């Protein structure tokens, strides 16, 4: 395809598992033949969020852990699409 402007919308989600004296590590896989260490904001709450910023468009591979335990939902698929332009959806206080 293109070679430039390629947009690919971040992968932000909140996986139902619970963490305070444990590590959580991840890793993703692009199609393009390389992998990418995602980011992980532990809440110590009870829930996990994931912060994945993609380089290309495609199907990744994110494989998660804890203090080495494939935690409870991983790995996971997801795909990658360019960004779109306008959407629907007003903000209220």
């Amino acid at each position: 395809g293109s070679s430039g402007s390629s947009g690919l919308r971040p992968f932000n989600l909140v996986i139902p598992f619970a963490v305070q004296k444990g590590e959580l590590t991840g890793e993703v896989r692009m199609p393009s033949g390389k992998t990418a260490r995602p980011n992980i904001t532990d809440n110590k709450d009870g829930t996990i969020t994931v912060r994945y910023a993609p380089t290309e468009k495609g199907l990744h591979q994110m494989g998660i852990k804890y203090d080495g335990n494939h935690i409870p939902g991983s790995p996971l698929q997801f795909y990658v699409d360019a960004i779109n332009s306008r959407h629907s959806g007003p903000s209220s206080g």
